[PDB]
């Protein structure tokens, strides 16, 4: 009862619309709040994506090392690592650091491209046990976030047990999930999310997210100090549709989902 009516107050001040899904590996237990209802992913769909280049690499031994070209006509709304690369050549490797650990969006898009599109990457979803996540569109438009729009979403619930086989679980071979694990501890974008709403010294390999109608997500795996891993998602939009990020609102549902632990 109690982390409920802390998250409705939470979602009430906000003026938005909150999905949250912990899972807590200790005891098993899930907390949930609209952890059905549909969220667009945006720049969290990436993790999605990067597993589907790790899998099929387990059938093709040298397929991070490929070599991808960069060019002008790549860009997009967001580059910060593809821009410094443009007329070279980048790995798949760094294209998934890319994407993961600094959300370049040229990234993401060679990693859709080179699985087979979003359908393909939905498809890896499904070989996966998830009904629910749907990748749609490329960068940028998987971002607009429009009310109503199922394009680009996924639920709560199934993000946090995704994100839980690929990290947790054996979805992945063992090198390539310890490779996800790596790159999303060293994500450098996290640090106002979840990761704002946890104690200082608790591990974290998290993915953000922004988009349009102030959509402000986080997924995440985290190790409290001596203590069984948690998995996090709090997914989180607003009315309007030039409304202004609201980390503090993840990091504040961190601290109430995660309080006591
Ligand atoms: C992902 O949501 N996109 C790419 C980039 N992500 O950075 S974030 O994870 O720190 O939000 C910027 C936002 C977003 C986009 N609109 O392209
Ligand atoms: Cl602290």
């Amino acid at each position: 009862a109690d982390v409920q009516q802390k998250l409705a107050e939470l979602e009430r001040q906000s003026g938005g619309r909150l999905g949250v899904a912990l899972i807590n590996t200790a005891d098993n237990s899930q907390i949930l709040y609209r952890a059905d209802e549909r969220f667009a992913m945006c720049s969290t769909s990436k993790v999605m994506a990067a597993a589907a280049v790790l899998k099929k690499s387990e059938s093709e031994p040298n397929l991070l090392n490929q070599r991808v070209e960069i060019k002008k006509s790549d860009l997009v709304n967001y580059n910060p690592i593809a821009e410094k690369h443009v007329n070279g050549t980048m790995s798949l490797a760094e294209l998934s650091a890319a994407a993961l650990q600094y959300s370049d969006n040229v990234a993401m898009n060679k990693l859709i491209a080179h699985v087979g599109g979003p359908a393909s990457v939905t498809a890896f979803a499904r070989q996966l046990g998830d009904e629910t996540f749907r990748l749609d569109r490329t960068e940028p438009t998987l971002n607009t976030a429009i009310p109503g729009d199922p394009r680009d979403t996924t639920s709560p619930r199934a993000m946090a047990q995704t994100l839980r086989n690929l990290t947790l679980g054996k979805a992945l071979g063992d090198s390539q999930r310890a490779q996800l694990v790596t790159w999303m501890k060293g994500n450098t974008t996290g640090a106002a999310s979840i990761q704002a709403g946890l104690p200082a010294s608790w591990v974290v390999g998290d993915k953000t997210g922004s988009g349009g109608y102030g959509t402000t997500n986080d997924i995440a795996v985290i190790w409290p100090k001596d203590r069984a891993p948690l998995i996090l998602v709090t997914y989180f939009t607003q009315p309007q549709p030039k409304a202004e990020s609201r980390r503090d609102v993840l990091a504040s549902a961190a601290k109430i989902v995660t309080d006591g632990l």
